[PDB]
């Protein structure tokens, strides 16, 4: 179940975030912890192309090598604030699962400047839900949690302590893959 309406960053820079480049998950909290392991790496690259709002997103359970790549148009609700119907494709674009009705994300970004970011997603994939899931983003993928997000987490009222860091998992990139997913 999600329970959180997220409220986006007063002043969100849309150009920014979305400026093509890739963000790294260096540590996630969800409210329903069970809902994903405890140890995870995970990032996206966020841009327009060719004027649409696009996410690429890279999913790797670093014990299980799960590995699974998805394309994602985003509509917009409100600044900061988005609707995201996924297609999981190989890393080259090639679609393995199709857009459909029911496969959606919600996507808030809470706090946001140019090295580091804090969102929200609720994941919907028909009937089920991976429940609120926070994720403290960096343009470097081993950077700490600096003092703006970890004051941003706070202000959502939840503990930095609390979140998970993905930065023992040996988590390794393909950057270029992201970027290139964001056309297709
Ligand atoms: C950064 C933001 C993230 C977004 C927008 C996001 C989005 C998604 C989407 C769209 C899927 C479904 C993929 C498909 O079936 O095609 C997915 C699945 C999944 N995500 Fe995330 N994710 C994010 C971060 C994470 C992180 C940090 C974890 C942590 C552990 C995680 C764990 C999972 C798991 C375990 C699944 C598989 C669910 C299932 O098998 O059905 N995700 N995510």
């Amino acid at each position: 179940a999600c329970t959180k309406n997220a409220i986006a960053q007063t002043g969100f820079n849309k150009d920014k975030y979305f400026n093509g480049d890739v963000w790294y998950v260096t540590d996630y909290l969800d409210l329903e912890p069970d809902d994903v392991p405890k140890r995870y790496c995970a990032a996206l690259a966020a841009g327009t192309a060719s004027g649409k709002l696009k996410e690429a997103l890279y999913h790797y359970d670093p014990k299980t090598q799960d590995t699974f790549y998805d394309v994602s148009e985003l509509q917009v609700e409100s600044l900061g604030k988005y609707t995201a119907n996924f297609k999981k494709v190989d890393k080259n674009g090639n679609v393995k699962v199709a857009v459909t009705a029911g496969n959606y994300y919600t996507f808030t970004v809470m706090y946001a400047d140019d090295s580091s970011a804090l969102i929200h997603t609720c994941l919907h994939k028909g009937n089920k839900d991976l429940g609120d899931l926070y994720a403290v983003l960096n343009r470097n993928k081993d950077a700490a949690a600096g003092d703006k997000v970890k004051s941003a987490v706070s202000a959502a009222t939840l503990e930095f302590s609390k979140f998970i860091s993905t930065k023992e998992n040996n988590c390794a990139y393909d950057n270029d893959s992201l970027k290139s997913l964001l056309t297709k």
